[PDB]
């Protein structure tokens, strides 16, 4: 047993928002791990409100510490055949894909994506009388429709052994950071708000066999059924209907399930969306309180796809 890792993230105040008037309201403590709110239609006395995370990060924060603090332990878990799932929550514009792909390519500026294949491939190359083989999915999840980024519209099936999976779903092997870098590339080649972006890595081990998922996921803005879906899930995990949505039925594992979860909420530091970050804070704070049981995973001899 396991609780859901919850950590904060907030993007710089831009320019273009000081010029329109909006001040800053959300202020962060990365030592406590906490986040404040001012309401800038609060009344004469009231205190912003404090919310408590196991980590946050705000406008100064690299990317790399972001990984190395908080991602980098889990994708070790998934090279040890543990599933894994890092999913960005957030308003449109706060920077769940920054997080997740990175905007752009260099190595101090890309997100958990790129360096989570950094990360698989060194450790690959340092191994020793261990054989990997790295597999990589791309989907997305537009009005309840699965899609698959690197083909078309794919069907969900839940068989009793195996558990929920998806039919027809392309997985490229990849022997490089070059090639799972290409796979990615192709993937958004093919894509943006309001779907979900899902990725995902498998590794199969073999000293003998193990067998870790990462499912890597980017949300549609929290501003939508999937999301409503999400919402409700979380509040009973924190009868839980997973079967609401195409994607609480994929993510079912990693909420309340066999997998090591952390939600990166995304939050924008200005005036003119307390109310969206309020939500955000709010559901992240629900979702801390969620008990994931991840176990390591047998494979079996039989794993041809294609
Ligand atoms: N921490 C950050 N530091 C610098 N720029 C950021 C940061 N977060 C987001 N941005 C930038 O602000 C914009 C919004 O980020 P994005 O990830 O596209 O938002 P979302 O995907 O949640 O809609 C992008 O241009 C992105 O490059
Ligand atoms: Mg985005």
């Amino acid at each position: 047993s396991e609780a859901l890792k919850v950590v904060a993230r907030c993007r710089p105040l831009s320019r273009k928002e000081e010029a329109a008037g909006h001040e800053q309201i959300l202020t962060m403590d990365v030592k406590l791990g906490q986040v404040t709110l001012r309401n800038p239609r609060a009344a004469p006395g009231e205190l912003p409100k404090t919310f408590t995370f196991d980590a946050v990060y705000d406008a100064s924060s690299k990317q790399a510490d972001l990984y190395d603090e908080t991602v980098r332990p889990l994708i070790d878990s998934v090279l040890q055949g543990f599933n894994g799932t890092v999913f960005a929550y957030g308003q449109t514009g706060t920077g769940k894909t920054y997080t997740m792909q990175g905007t752009w390519v260099e190595p101090e500026l890309r997100g958990v994506i790129p360096n989570a294949f950094e990360h698989i491939f060194t450790h690959i190359s340092r191994s020793q009388n261990q054989q990997y083989l790295v597999r990589a999915s791309y989907l997305e999840i537009y009005q309840e429709e699965i899609r698959d980024l690197l083909s078309k519209r794919l069907e969900l099936k839940e068989n009793p052994e195996t558990g929920v999976y998806i039919k027809d779903l392309s997985s490229f092997v990849t022997k490089n950071v070059k090639e799972i870098e290409h796979v990615m590339n192709l993937g958004n080649q093919t894509r943006s708000s309001r779907s979900h972006a899902i990725f995902i890595i498998t590794v199969e081990c073999s000293e003998h066999i193990r067998v870790g998922k990462l499912n890597l996921v980017d949300l549609a803005g929290s501003e939508n059924l999937s999301l409503s879906a999400l919402g409700n899930v979380i509040a009973a995990l924190a009868h839980i209907p997973y079967r609401d949505s195409k994607l609480t039925r994929l993510l079912q594992d990693s909420l309340g399930g066999n997998a090591k979860t952390i939600m990166v909420a995304t939050l924008g530091p200005a005036s003119h969306s307390y109310d969206e970050s309020l939500s955000t804070l709010r559901f992240a704070n629900r979702a801390k309180n969620i008990k994931n049981k991840p176990r390591v995973n047998e494979d079996p001899k039989d794993t041809l796809l294609r």
